[PDB]
């Protein structure tokens, strides 16, 4: 019934539910307002906590944590200007389908759109870029509005984690003092399926034409094999994007297309690989030519699996749209297509192209942009991830990193693109996958430089390549964080950085001029 | 009537508006679809250009350089997570009233909300923190679609220079190919006023009573010595903030009480000084015990002198609403109150209990982060510009910063406050006061360290003052940034530190452990 235990029970409420709907991380920026809820998730025993003091960077850290995790990640933050840093993170959390809970401090009703220091207006801060926006109550004690604050704690969670997943806005106006009584102690998985009327058309229809799969950008888990022996099954090209995972899923294929960005250029490759059908999984791949290629062919059957109904599709060239889970349409394509519907020359044809276009490829590295894939690819782990910038180092990825047979998770930032966040994105995911890689470019590097911090505070371990292809000296940069500095001027020099970086658990910058 | 022609037409008939409409400067952020805009602008004779690769810093950076000079600055950056960047420096642009011109490209609308990449929803993405929201049309060249090229530029910075100040963003969809045709070369002030009737009202209420000024940190130019006058006219004192310019406009005073914040803390000097009228100008002054003091006092005449509608009063304390132009008041009041209105017993009870708080807060001063600005304020040059930093430098500023005899230009981003964007808020300032000098807290000075970059390439001169209260060694970020470093440890170690600064054109950074 006092004031200070108010707002400890109410808050106590709303960040118990959280844990227990889910959420194992909270990402706190410091200040004035944010200081009850930060000392209070603080106290909770299952819920870790990492300090970024620029926001900005706090966002995109929670962005790649919870991309790299599918676990809904917290992020938390003072009054005023701190709270408009989230924006180009939650914008990209948006577009990307990623499950972030932001939550705001705010002034008081009294404190308001009145001139008060550190203020400004936080409803609906970021519009449109999210799946919900709350202004929670003034905190209250009472049997209902203890219930309320739980209330919110689980639908925040719940519409953050229903598909299509995205970033989810709650508001929280603080009355002072905010000294929270810290002693004692304050403290169903559903996916979209398609009718048996409905899979018997698409099953009849495709049952034996010459179609192609075209997978791009994914977010979900082990989808690498069911997909490669649906079009082993059917004998259908699979034209793999480097964020796929099917250019590196720890095996070596036959129907894994990834020369595809090379001989799309060229017209009568075109005419001659000409399909019946068309099934895209993911976001739209990388490859302009391929997409120009898709764009440039009619009267076919192009299908599109969009689970959340994003609508991803800047071609238009949708003709069926599916709004499935990718898992239970590949399984139930693996059951009911015919085996017998295997053209040999169809496939054939595919590899082929596939198999010159690597030679033209490969004859060229042996002399350094596109070298720098080529080299990064043979170096890395059996097992280990990859960060890439949304820069040049994304065009080089799909020209010169081919199928291999390790194992390497593939990250980016592919929903509103951008140079900004990547350093902060890539540490994120690095709590995850082990050992992380990050390829980027030096605009991108100097962006989210200061994102470092966490990297140091935090004894992470993240190997960084910058391509500077550019009048910045890197080197006192690496040596303010804390970071080993290489400059790889040769192959070999590069070789020697590599594997001195996987031998220590830390930071570490080869920049490449 | 060819695609790229209609492109250069359309920009330059936008372009070309803005600069006869008093746009001096553009700070442009780049990309692949900013960059038509970009190059145009470029292109332009009097259009000075500053690049900035990070958008944040980018914002902030044309907020100082607007805030200093007075002068609309256009901002440009490309689609995508890029114009989100700028959110927090509009935010801080909106309640500081600083005359913004942000321009977005965008894709075109084929390229809307369909998934393509660098693209998000840009449709009123700054929400209520604009003045105004315009979605731009598709480049044509029409005698009709030309001429709202020109109507739009001119608006623009109309609305943005019309008082309440403010930013204004154009949205601008632009299809490929980004291409423009460089060759050949494709190139009233209102104030409010008072009625005769109204200004009658105000005079006689208080043309003997016992008044006060308040005036908090302020815009307008120049209106230091008409206040001090009217103050001494009248025989009231002035509480003047440190941002004000009172406590430094190059002359000592008789009117002007520095050291409120220190004894309007203790309760029996609250009760001696109550007065029967108040009289704010500017914001709210950063004291506590001041707003707390105007927030007890009762059964008083409390005006407050708005010109911008703004209705920044956290306190509610308003009784007379002024909605006229600063300079126009005190003219008039100059003019109409009596000479024989002074009460002699009135001030000299202000100046008593000044004179006293000055000794308590200098009998400590000889021994420190409050020495820090006592040894600022001496080491100074006669015309100076100083940026403080929104943290504890702001509360040490008004303690221990007392009137002096020296020109010195005082600014901070008191809008929505907050920790970040100081450093290029202090440079993009340095563009029209030199020397600049910026007092920081370390926090800060990470939090936009990467803005120094624009001190480096544009050869730009700012000394900077970290107090690091406190793992970071900024020796490693002043040698990045090409800096010239300097550890100070005691009181001597400062003022070599300061003769340094100033006797060279760059930039100079002196931490204080």
């Amino acid at each position: 019934t006092n004031h200070e235990q108010v707002l400890t029970d109410y808050l106590a409420a709303f960040i118990e539910e959280l844990v227990q709907a889910g959420v194992k991380e909270a990402i706190i920026s410091p200040g004035s307002r944010s200081t009850p809820l930060a000392l209070m998730m603080a106290e909770h025993p299952i819920l870790k906590i990492y300090v970024d003091v620029d926001e900005r960077s706090a966002g995109f850290f929670a962005l790649g944590l919870a991309k790299a995790s599918k676990r809904p990640v917290v992020l938390l933050c003072t009054s005023g200007t701190a709270a408009a840093n989230y924006f180009p993170a939650v914008a990209e959390a948006n577009l990307s389908q990623i499950p972030l809970i932001v939550l705001t401090a705010d002034r008081p009703h009294e404190l308001r759109n009145v001139g008060a220091p550190q203020a400004m207006d936080q409803l609906h801060l970021y519009g449109s870029h999210v799946k919900d926006f709350t202004d929670m109550a003034l905190p209250e004690n009472s049997e209902e509005m203890l219930r309320y604050a739980k209330w919110h704690g689980s639908r925040a969670v719940d519409i953050a984690m229903k598909t299509p997943r995205g970033p989810v806005h709650l508001n929280f106006p603080l009355r002072e003092p905010l000294v929270p009584i810290l002693e004692p102690s304050p403290f169903y998985y559903t996916h979209e399926v398609l009718d048996d009327s409905s899979i018997q058309k698409m099953v009849t229809e495709c049952t034996g034409k010459k179609g192609v799969f075209v997978v791009g950008p994914i977010d979900k888990k082990e989808l690498e094999q069911p997909m490669v022996d649906l079009a082993k099954k059917l004998g259908w090209p699979i034209l793999a994007d480097p964020l796929s995972g099917l250019r590196s899923y720890g095996a070596l294929d036959e129907v894994v297309i990834d020369q595809y960005d090379a001989f799309l250029k060229e017209a009568e490759i075109i005419d001659k690989l000409t399909p019946e059908v068309v099934i895209r999984f993911g976001s739209m791949p990388v490859s302009k030519p391929l997409k120009n290629w898709l764009e440039q062919l009619s009267d076919i059957r192009f299908y599109v699996v969009d689970p959340g109904a994003a609508w991803k599709d800047p071609i238009k060239a949708v003709t069926d749209m599916i709004h499935c889970d990718e898992r239970f349409l590949l399984d139930i394509m693996q059951q009911n297509m015919p085996d017998d519907a295997k053209d040999a020359a169809w496939l054939n044809g595919w590899t082929s192209y596939n198999k010159v276009a690597r030679e033209i490829v490969l004859a060229e590295m042996a002399n350094e942009e596109g070298k720098i894939v080529a080299e990064l690819r043979r170096l890395l782990p059996d097992k280990a991830g990859l960060f890439i910038g949304n820069s040049m180092p994304i065009r080089d990825v799909d020209t010169y990193f081919s199928q291999i047979d390790k194992k390497i998770k593939m990250l980016a930032n592919r929903g509103a693109n951008g140079i900004d966040g990547v350093v902060s994105s890539a540490l994120g995911a690095s709590v995850v996958f082990q050992p992380m890689f990050l390829l980027i470019g030096d605009l991108s590097f100097y962006h989210d430089m200061n994102g470092l911090l966490m990297a140091k505070k935090y004894k992470m371990n993240l190997t960084i390549v910058i391509v500077n292809n550019d009048e910045l000296d890197f080197r006192f940069a690496a040596a303010f964080y804390d970071a080993d500095y290489h400059e790889a001027k040769s192959v070999d020099e590069l070789e020697e950085a590599i594997d001195k970086a996987s031998y220590h658990k830390g930071l570490d910058i080869i920049e490449v001029k």
